[PDB]
């Protein structure tokens, strides 16, 4: 789960705890990453719905234009290709929490649909006129200023406010450098756990080399550098020579 | 309908006058929930009080189903119409219908609405049969309709038919005396909905709310208030709990 | 029907001249409902007064059904033609038809109308059978048709055939002596259809109406009047009850 | 038909009398009007085919793009809409005269078909390979300088030469003011005769008022002014006040 | 057939006699005129195929884009409208001569099909894979510089050289004035014979009037002026007064 | 058969003899002509695949976009028009040599297919997924610089290197004047033999006229001049007067 | 593999360290045969050396069958699919697949590829059934992927998945000590597949080959070599047989 050390991150987890015990929609802003989903589950496991299902969907990763079809579901013959009936992600997240990752990639028409789901607390599959009563807690993320996206006319203003009741800005890695070392060691361990290998120590100069890199790719880039260093050290003591950043 | 500003009370005074009549009411101003509740205020003060109240947001209907929802359709009137379905005008029989954000209707859809208003009857899509209509019409626009007409995006004849009695529900910053009662209203109905006790708002917090221009109006006030309730852990809302934009 | 201005009376005097005949009357001037009441006046003053009077607005028919309603259509003449249907020309047999806003016809629709006027025959879309017509034709336009012809949007041959006896029904500000009698008529017919006793207008209210340029003409006057009746609560309309966009 | 008095118009009828005796194609030039057809009928009744049929078609007045279909005819199913077999206008004008009014409205493809009709003296209906022998004399009109229209590439040069064997330019009404008074009297007469009314006289001042108007609408406009004067005079003596022109 | 008198034309006919005796493809260039296809016929009847068929097709006059279908022929159903099988123009000109008039109107694809016909000396109908063996001599014309047309990418270079073995340029009427008087008389004769009328002569003053006109329409215009003159002269002797030129 | 005399031409035939013994792909460059095919035929007859089939296809002469269809072949119903099965040019060239004349006319997709054919030594018809083992030597031509064509992104680089293993640039006729006279005589020869005529000689002055013309049309243009001269001389002695160049 | 240049030897040394793992390898540099020779080296040095090795060039598949051949497809999944067909991933089960020139995939194919890497399972086109995959992934680009991501033509998330262990296989001029061993190698395999004795390369020819920049790299060297063998009549290759760009 969430492993931090920087004071700004600790403050952000503190806020995450306050909103967790409620049913408010959480908007996780900041650069795109995987932490956002690490917090989403954290919020879930801290919410009164910890035993409920946790469903995640990335609105910027679904090919063949099946974002709409995945969210709301569809009946047999709702569109060219719909060979079967299929429950939406909202249905699978009944009594639990759904995560709409990268929500800023929804077209204006899809937002108008999503708005109705939030308002009516009911969902209807594509090609269906039957509504489904919904008890689902909604989380969402965005790597861009939604307020300006509303101004640009690419996002609904009404939907914007309904989702920004409790925004949390999960910052880049360079703005929380105290998180780098705990995160680095965490990646080393979980990768050693995959292969039954003992976790190796990490050199001081290696750490200093990591702390002083701006990390434009954030956690995703850190995971690469670490995994790369583990290859170089052959799962052994990693030193500054094993740390190859874009420098 | 929670108001307190003297200019808002004047507006409710006008609303009480048209309520007694069957006149088309156009509620102007910025988009919001108020235009929706001020329309239902009129209904409950109208001779059609006990009648049905139908609302439709022309800027919120997905899949281009605005026309199909208003007038209804017969089976197979368009690709996807797998059943018969009455229009919102039919559902508003003997009562009131609200055409929220009416400026979103295309010129063709305006021509159909015009026919409905003048002939007091409606026809479903893919239907030749007219249905006699006894419906009081309310509408809403966040645009200057006259400027919209002159821009050639709105029918002039339809404009005058809907603009016999325009009420302009202003922005929240030009009716600041409504802000404190509104906030307490928003807190209450949110707490009641969640089965929680209603907290009060500290004097400093009120001052903080009154001096914000509210570019998002009521929709933003509900935001701030719901956020404050989370920060206050459902306790009394202090100035520290009110985050506006920074 | 309800005029008092000397230039309006002189126009109705001209209306009686053509009424006796079967000549095509072109009614020019601002887009209004007043044009239809004069065309009714022409009909009721014509030897076809006992015949039918059918009106059609060429700028108010949705779903591109202007051609379909004028000429009629057989079953399956177009995708949607689910039945046979007589045109507006057939219904006006032995009487008078009013082609309101005739400047909205596409050049192709004009060529078909020209065919009807010349041969005194009509044929439904889908049909090759022509129907002998005995119909007197009236038309309107808020547009300089001569200018429209030069702009290549209107047929020159059709123009001259309809411009035998052009009558220009002027704007409301160019016939202000009609304003006061018209205002009382709008009050009377509105109150009567709502079962309310008819109120009169205060002198100050009259002067206020006479000195407004009326960019919306009779359509706008009806708005202001109905608005005043709401404000006056069906009492005597005072100067304060008259809210125009000054 | 025909009512002239101007010296330049009398010469033009004199020319019409010469081609009438022949089978030559006549191109009637000048501004569009009814006079174009009444001279075509004058030629026909002065022609050896005077007992033959006279067929007229306005190429600029046939709706639904039925120009080609009306001229050549069509068998059942030649195009989407052909629910029957139908003879062409050329077939109807067999042994007589056909009038192609405003011929400059034909597309270059339609011209190519008309060309082969003039050359081979045969016509084929749309959707038919069966050719029909034709004994038809051809007349045509145009409000356009066909030579300029040829040079512009909108008209076939070869067709231009077959049709402009004997051009006759029926001028604007202002270039033949001596025709105005006889023409006005003709209109007053035929209207009153159509209603069984006695023909009224026309004041000298009314005549002079008509003579000094340029008539941009030519004969078509004159007919309007005359009718309007009859309406105003109540079929009575037309005076210099029943003549409403422009102002 | 050929009615010439100018030494310029006589030298061309002299050249025509040489190729006639051979099977070489003749390219007749010069302004578009009926004049050519008289030479094409002269070439044919002076050729060893004088008893064979003579088929002429004008590539710029075939309506409804039926150039390719009439030249190659089709089987039933080769295109929308083909309700039967139909031999091409090449098949009809078997053992004789075919004339491809205005060959510069063929699109690059049609040209590629014609090229293959010249090489393989066999043709296949549209919608047909069976190839018909041919023994046809090919003649062609063009009113434009084919070389320039090749450089403009509107004509195949290989096809150009196959057809331009023996190019004969049939000049404008003004560049061979001594042909005018004999041509004029021939146009009067064949027109007067066509209508069963006695053929008249042309006055000397009328002759000189014809000789000093540049003839931009060439012999299509000369045939026009003549037919118009015969109308005015009432089939009598043509005087200069009867000759109305466009100038 | 290759008839040359220029020292630069003899060098290319010397090179051609070296590759003929091998199985390498030969790219013949220079202006488009027929001499490129008679070199392919030469290379074939000098190759160990001499007795094998020689199949030639011009990629710039196949109408109706049937280039891809004729090369690879197709099964019944591979495209709208494929009414039967049909073997490709590669199949017909089994155990022999194929000539891809003007290969620069292949679209990038068709090039990617040809590349696979060269690599895997297999071909499959359109609409078929069964592949056919190939034993075919590939020769190709191009009237343009393939390197610039690759740089222009209109030709695959990898394919360019597979085809330009042994490029031979067959120059224009002006860069090898010593070939003109032997070529011209050869043309006079074979053009006589097809008619059963005795071969005539060509005057010294006439030869000199040939040598000093730049021949922008090369061999194709030379053949025209020769044929034209034979027509003018009536298959007799050719003099400088019979030689009409574009001058 | 040939290799003699210190640069290439260090790259192969790095290849050995990543071979023993299941990490995705990114082989960068100009397009050539050498990339797949390294991808095969990585395989034969990996614990999956006895497993299947599947190669697919994303820039060489005709008729847009890149997505189809990679993922596989059920019958009639697209207009052309007349049969079921397993994808390249299915064929590379328990072994290694090489996605050659991966920068040619469109953003959609990249999204599909991403899910395959994440979930370690694939589903054919027109199929809902997911196939569990034990497949090691190698990839190749002749393009700066980082820049390609910034240009918005490549997914950033997919980029970092593949950029765990990037290896840049340089141009032939940046590793000249490989030229001579590579040259003799190309002669050897070309002569052996043609049933000819292998010729040697003269000292003067070697230096002539060493001082050419090789913009076409190995593909050009193989080209130049094969041409030399023809000129040498399969004899020893002299500098006179080396035709480059003179």
């Amino acid at each position: 789960h969430m492993v931090v050390a920087d004071t700004k991150s600790l403050k952000l987890l503190a806020l995450a705890d306050k909103v967790a015990k409620t049913d408010a929609n959480v908007m996780i802003l900041g650069p795109s990453g995987s932490g956002k989903e690490v917090m989403s589950r954290y919020i879930h496991n801290a919410s009164p719905r910890k035993e409920g299902p946790f469903i995640a969907i990335n609105c910027a990763a679904i090919p063949d234009n099946m974002l709409e079809a995945t969210l709301f579901g569809y009946e047999k013959g709702a569109f060219t290709g719909a060979v079967q009936a299929c429950p939406g992600k909202f249905e699978q997240a009944q009594g639990g929490t759904i995560l709409l990752d990268e929500i800023s990639e929804m077209d204006l028409n899809l937002q108008a649909k999503l708005l109705r789901v939030l308002q009516e607390r009911e969902v209807e599959r594509l090609g269906s006129r039957k509504s489904i009563k919904l008890d689902v807690r909604v989380l969402a993320t965005s790597n861009r200023d939604l307020k300006q996206y509303v101004q640009a006319g690419h996002f609904r203003e009404d939907l914007y406010y309904r989702l920004n009741v409790f925004p949390l800005t999960w910052p880049a890695l360079c703005e929380r450098k105290d998180d780098i070392e705990p995160l680095a060691n965490h990646l080393i361990e979980r990768h050693c756990k995959k292969l039954g290998l003992p976790v190796p120590s990490i050199a001081p100069n290696a750490i200093t080399k990591l702390l002083n890199y701006p990390w434009p790719g954030n956690v995703a880039e850190l995971d690469n550098v670490v995994q790369r260093a583990l290859i170089l050290s052959e799962n052994g003591h990693i030193q500054s020579e094993h740390i190859l950043l874009e420098g």
